[PDB]
């Protein structure tokens, strides 16, 4: 929750019920999460892009 919204301005606060702490789980070059942060768009799986929920405010 309290968590990396983009990347530098890591861990504070995010608004009302947005829930899990998201990130878009690039594997490939090296585990690259693009875009980590608060939104709501957690499970499913592409290819690219599986995402690794955290609810536990530090995996980040």
């Amino acid at each position: 929750l309290k968590c990396n919204k983009l990347v530098p301005l890591f861990y504070k606060t995010c608004p009302a019920g947005k829930n899990l702490c998201y990130k878009m789980f690039m594997v490939s070059n090296k585990m690259v999460p693009v875009k980590r942060g608060c939104i709501d768009v957690c499970p499913k799986s592409s290819l690219l892009v599986k995402y690794v929920c955290c609810n536990t405010d530090r995996c980040n």
